[PDB]
């Protein structure tokens, strides 16, 4: 009566809430075109099986393998090979094969309406049913991100009942949602993107790089700890995400709740900063850990240059476990630089070991050894340099003008991507300067790097949809801590043949006029990144300048009294005379 039932067994543990909200985001993840109530009922039905299995664990089908019980409920959906051509070809299939037919089939850019707030009619539609509400919340953010982190988006579907309790009763109602939906909209978008990294570390990479990463990033969070307990956490925490990304969002949120209940558990042996989040309910102490600020430095942090340096037995320390005694270094040289961001210490591990190869080779390893972490200070010095100079931009220029920055950059290196990929890709690292460079100058690097590295993986997972450049492929493609700089190295491909112009392109009327401003950000941006296309190698002062005349038309013509007619007039002019200036 415990080896029996699975799928009773997480019923039991989870309950019945937590169970039907997994269950509704799995089921949304994988089939992201649905309407709700196809969902539902299969949620319901899905469920209903659980509850008939906690009753008679040996009843029929009760043995079968969650995968095998959600495969097949998903494979009795209406008109199957109607809205999905191919999921239903993964349905011929047997697990684990029908899985990762599922899988391949997921789409990381649906296409779907902005979740733009209603406040009235939202307020009306939670008041009269507040479970089908925050079901349909759940929904509609589980299918537009197929890989988010499913019991931290059970957490902000939990924030997102508090944002209308409140708001809700009384006032303008929106001047109180707008703001928090805003928030909760951008937390919605970071957790995504951490959750998408991890997920596309494993697959295109595997489960050494996710290891690698967890053990620097823990260590810099828990310099306190020792090296057996970060690994033991960090062998849970990916055998948590590998669950989750794999599709199992019910033995993902079991082992998550294990995992933070060992945590706090060890507290004391841990960090002090953990007190905070283990005073929180189940959902929000996973969230508290995940987040929590990093420790202080221990006084007693040992001296590494005896053991990874200057002892002559590294040679054999190493040829016997590899795997080990570069675990340790990471651990080592991590907890004491939490002013390092992850990549920076993944690439100093890879000069570690690339180090310890070479020399071991030779007649004598120690001499050649001995200044190992010598050949950091250049790993080190390139990324700080570089977020010097982007704060150095950003703080001049503001957001708007530094992600045009960023916009021409990269168009530039990837000229064959979509205006609408390369505009959100610039306003997304854009706004890694408006996080990052307000911070203490020692975070700022961390900041910056990690936050970078969100964002050019999210190039990289719209690329595999739809490859356009080879440059960008080998960037995405060949080393995991070296993609940030293999990025920064590319300049213009030359390649490229300059697309031909299309007046209409760069062509504004008076609708731009009633947009909101970000709206309106987004139309000059894609203009802009079309400039780049067409002239690629126009200079960033150039485009700069052009782009300011198109502003200042297009504002000038939105207070006009006839603005189509000042369109009509102004626009051919400035359209013609770009080209000049872009030359
Ligand atoms: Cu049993
Ligand atoms: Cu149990
Ligand atoms: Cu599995
Ligand atoms: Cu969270
Ligand atoms: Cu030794
Ligand atoms: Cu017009
Ligand atoms: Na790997
Ligand atoms: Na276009």
């Amino acid at each position: 009566d415990t080896h029996k039932s699975e799928i009773a067994h997480r019923f039991n543990d989870l309950g019945e809430k937590h169970f039907k909200g997994l269950v509704l985001v799995a089921f949304s993840q994988y089939l992201q075109q649905c309407p709700f109530e196809d969902h539902v009922k299969l949620v319901n039905e899905v469920t209903e099986f659980a509850k008939k299995c906690a009753a008679d664990e040996s009843a029929e089908n009760c043995d079968k393998s969650l995968h095998t019980l959600f495969g097949d409920k998903l494979c009795t959906v209406a008109t199957l090979r109607a809205t999905y051509g191919e999921l239903a070809d993964c349905c011929e299939k047997q697990e684990p094969e029908r899985n990762e037919c599922f899988l391949t089939h997921k789409d990381d850019h649906p296409n779907l309406p902005k979740l733009k707030p209603e406040p009235d009619a939202q307020c009306a539609a939670f008041q009269e049913d507040p479970d089908k509400f925050l079901g349909k919340y759940l929904y509609e953010v589980a299918r537009r991100h197929p890989y988010f982190y499913g019991p931290e988006l059970l957490f902000h579907a939990e924030e997102y009942k508090a944002d209308f309790t409140e708001c809700c009763p009384a006032d303008d109602k929106l001047a109180c949602l707008i703001p928090k939906l805003d928030a909760l909209k951008e937390r919605i978008l970071l957790s995504s993107a951490k959750e998408r990294l991890k997920c596309s570390s494993f697959q295109n990479f595997g489960e050494r790089a996710v290891k690698a990463w967890s053990v620097a990033r823990l260590s810099q969070k828990f310099p306190k700890a020792d090296f057996a307990e970060v690994s033991k956490i960090v062998t849970d925490l990916t055998k948590v995400h590998k669950e989750c990304c794999h599709g199992d969002l019910l033995e993902c949120a079991d082992d998550r709740a294990d995992l933070a209940k060992y945590i706090c558990e060890h507290q004391d042996s841990i960090s002090g900063k953990l007190k905070a989040c283990c005073d929180k309910p189940l959902l929000q102490k996973s969230h508290c850990i995940a987040e929590v600020k990093e420790d202080d430095l221990p006084s007693d942090l040992p001296a590494l240059a005896a053991d990874f340096a200057e002892d002559k037995e590294i040679c054999k320390h190493y040829k016997d476990a590899k795997d080990v005694f570069l675990g340790t270094f990471l651990y080592e040289y991590s907890r004491r630089h939490p002013d390092y961001s992850v990549s920076l210490l993944l690439r100093i591990a890879k000069t570690y070991e690339a180090t310890l190869e070479k020399c071991c080779a030779e007649a004598d390893p120690p001499a050649c050894y001995r200044t190992v972490f010598d050949q950091f200070t250049p790993l080190v010095e390139e990324p700080k340099s570089l977020v010097k100079k982007n704060c150095d931009l950003f703080e001049e220029v503001g957001e708007y003008d530094f992600q045009n920055a960023l916009i021409v950059r990269y168009t530039k290196k990837a000229p064959q991507v979509s205006t609408p990929t390369l505009v959100e890709i610039g306003r997304t690292l854009g706004k890694v300067g408006s996080r990052c460079c307000k911070l203490p100058e020692s975070e700022r690097l961390p900041c910056s790097e990690n936050h970078l590295a969100l964002a050019l993986n999210r190039l990289c997972v719209l690329h595999e949809k739809t490859p356009v450049s080879e440059k960008i492929t080998k960037c995405c493609t060949d080393s995991l801590a070296e993609r940030r700089p293999c990025f920064s190295a590319l300049e213009l491909d030359e390649g490229y043949v300059p697309k031909e112009f299309k007046a209409e392109t760069f062509t504004f009327h008076a609708d731009i006029c009633t947009l909101p401003e970000d709206e309106k950000q987004i139309k000059k941006q894609s203009a802009l990144a079309e400039l780049v296309k067409h002239k690629p190698k126009a200079t960033k002062e150039q485009l700069k300048t052009v782009l300011g005349n198109f502003s200042a038309f297009v504002a000038k013509c939105c207070g006009a009294e006839d603005k189509e007619a000042c369109f009509a007039e102004e626009g051919p002019k400035l359209v013609a005379s770009s080209q000049l200036a872009l030359a």
